[PDB]
DNA sequence: AAAAAAAAAAAAAAAAAAAAAAAAAAA
DNA sequence: TTTTTTTTTTTTTTTTTTTTTTTTTTT
């Protein structure tokens, strides 16, 4: 059954170009040339952990002499409330590197080694509202220590938690804010991403503006939104019969959520 | 690329001779001379270690005879925490020799060995507020026991730190304070940072009115943003092929940092 | 005085240049490059070790990449009896790198961690 | 240079079809469909390493279902005097199972719960013959709980070893013998050696009563001692300039190894 | 009414001894 | 062989701080 291999591709992810998405990748090469820490603010469902992903995929580490690997960008998710010991051992995990057994001072000191012998100019945090206050200490103690780059992505609660110290503050202060959809840019966003997503038989006329109305209803410019709306949406009308998305079933993918 | 080579000049650290670095070195050596512990209080940017690593530098250790070298200067930083065992092993590991598997007691005896076998006729503890209260009492102990000198470098906080314990108030009476930069020193220094650290090759006149007001609004009077605006606009002016630092340019940095 | 700085010099170290030591250095560099494990016999007061150190200095390690210094050569001299442990502790600390606690077999690993980095 | 090329290429490894190896790989087979333990005996440079290593090879691991990676083959290499610890941390490692620290009873059942998940029909050791006795009862505990064949691949040592116990004498009694080359067999070898490894402008006619005079001298049935000669003159040759190996350079080659 | 001072409950991090068993060694 | 001798290897009791939550008080 077509229908089958269409259900089993539409259910999965994929990469959309945007412009805001550039721009981040813009601001972060820039400051990974500077080696200038700094930080990324912006709101759920908007797609900031797939641009930080993105970015890195595109630098991925490469090495074909007998010498260890050299990595430029390194990137982990923190778990809720980690911890300083926590946070070292996910760092020397990404370079698949041997934990080693031991105290908090024998990660510090193996975590620095690690960062030392690798390139690792540029290091994504995401999550780092999760971060545990304790361990921003460390994290700016690094980027201090050696010249690396420190990106802490979060939310507004990013900024509640750092203006509380000086220090991290003072180190933090240059950052970039994402913004949401809407107007044009909402409706140029639409019609893309359905081009690229979306190879439906027939067009499922977005650019009328009672989908762009009942769309933007629900979507509030939230991609994250946009993105299970239309998929879901997708997947029902092709199960239906119907090649093309239809009012009646963007009407009922709305109102469940 | 030689404008490569300029950045690069750029981008790497260097000390410029300063009121503050100097008035703190002769404090110093007074302090040493007369074997009397002491604080150093001030903000953070305003370079402090910097004038540490500065006075550390000029007393080099110097051996003339087949014994041991001796070393009159030791320079600690610990880090978030740091215990008793952890401030020994920085001692023991700053000067040449190595400490084997042991207890609390025994590190302590061997500090104190390796300590009256080196000459220390000074000790600088950088971060002091970052210590516990037992290897607080641990200091004070080898201040009172050898004849060497103990100097906590600290900021706002030290004060506060040291006066939930009587004999550290006793003992660290005196004390010395960093400040800012304002008025005639702060161009002063400016001129002298365009002339001695920048490898523009047409001066800028950063000391003129229109120059002034961009740097004295974003810096504060605070050394580090300084230094790292005029880096970052030497090197941003030099990629676009001017010799000369616009006005344009230097308006960015500054809102961009 | 005179007399004393010759007398000084006079108890000190020198090298003379030996065919001997040449023939060594030659094949050092052969089995170097072919990767080949080897012996070297010889009596005592024959100056074998010497000869040994002299070739180390000839090939120095690179460290002006910011990356870890890769030397290509390593120098040991165990004491009496050592046994494994302390071998890798040879190798470890020679290397300039921190040897983490524990058993044989933990400093096995870390040994050979940091046999990977470097050359050697 | 390309003479670099060709020699970096000599420089290499590469595996060769023998009668020996496609013996061990059926008798391997059947032992692994039987699910019943046996051992295999052979003298040191022989190369049953690597006829083991390319069986492995020969069933690569199964992640087509969608949740486990269903790999029915495991091959480990223990240490010098590898204890229990060692061998079930090498199982679990070899799996991408994280190592559940704690007491060597954690560590048996962690590892038969992984080699349950599994499919793990086969398990090889090789150079069992530093396997301390005490950790061959583990293994047998293995090979009884689970429905799990061991092959142990070890030369003279292996028996006077196993004979110790009457327990594990009973459990590998099957064994294979794994020798040297002689005669019309090593002629033939050495023919295909000569072709596989020696890719050649011009043949050194090493199938030839003298070349093969010089090389059974020197290699006594071994292939392993083999290898060094061959490759060596081949490099040594053409690093001089000559095209093939003439007999002195063979015979020098032989004298110095 | 609505901010400011007060007893339980979980959770994380670190040496310092002691015993037993095995393996190698020396006359 | 008898004993030594060490050498690992593996298996075991005390100390301290930090949130949260909640219930009474006062103002
Ligand atoms: N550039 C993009 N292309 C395609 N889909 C995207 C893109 N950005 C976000 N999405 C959709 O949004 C979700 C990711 O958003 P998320 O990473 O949760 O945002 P954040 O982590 O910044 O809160 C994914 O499920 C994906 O389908
Ligand atoms: N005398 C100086 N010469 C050059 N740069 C300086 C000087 N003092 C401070 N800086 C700048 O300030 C930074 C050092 O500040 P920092 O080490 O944080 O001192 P503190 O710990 O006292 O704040 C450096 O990056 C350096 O560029
Ligand atoms: N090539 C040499 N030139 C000068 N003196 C030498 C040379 N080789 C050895 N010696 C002398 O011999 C001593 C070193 O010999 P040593 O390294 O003990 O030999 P081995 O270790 O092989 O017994 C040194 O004290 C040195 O004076
Ligand atoms: N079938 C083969 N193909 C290629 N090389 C082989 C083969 N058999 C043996 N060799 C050579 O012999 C060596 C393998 O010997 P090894 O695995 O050490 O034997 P063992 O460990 O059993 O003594 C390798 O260096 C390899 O070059």
């Amino acid at each position: 059954e077509w229908l089958q291999a269409e259900i089993a591709r539409l259910k999965g992810k994929s990469i959309v170009p945007l412009q805001q998405v550039k721009t981040l990748h813009d601001w972060l090469d820039g400051k990974r040339k500077a080696r200038k820490s700094c930080r990324v603010v912006g709101e759920s469902r908007t797609g900031k952990t797939v641009a930080c992903d993105a970015y890195r995929y595109r630098h991925k580490p490469q090495q074909e002499a007998g010498r260890p690997p050299t990595v430029p960008v390194v990137y982990i998710r923190p778990h809720q409330k980690c911890g300083p010991k926590d946070l070292f051992k996910k760092i020397t995990e990404y370079l698949k590197y041997r934990v080693t057994k031991g105290t908090v001072s024998d990660f510090r000191d193996r975590t620095i080694e690690v960062l030392k012998g690798c390139g690792v100019e540029m290091l994504i945090i995401d999550e780092a509202d999760r971060l545990k206050p304790e361990t921003f200490a460390d994290v700016r103690d690094i980027a201090e220590d050696l010249g690396i780059a420190v990106v802490l992505v979060g939310t507004d609660r990013l900024d509640a938690v750092i203006k509380r110290d000086e220090q991290v503050l003072e180190r933090f202060r240059a950052h970039l804010r994402f913004g949401k959809l809407s107007g044009e840019d909402f409706k140029n966003t639409v019609e893309m991403w359905e081009q690229m997503v979306l190879k439906l038989p027939v067009s499922s006329n977005l650019k009328s503006k009672e989908m762009l109305r009942i769309l933007t209803s629900a979507t509030e410019g939230y991609i994250g939104r946009l993105d299970e709306i239309l998929r879901e949406a997708a997947i029902r009308s092709l199960s239906r019969g119907l090649k093309k998305i239809d009012k009646a079933v963007l009407q009922e993918v709305a109102k469940e959520y």
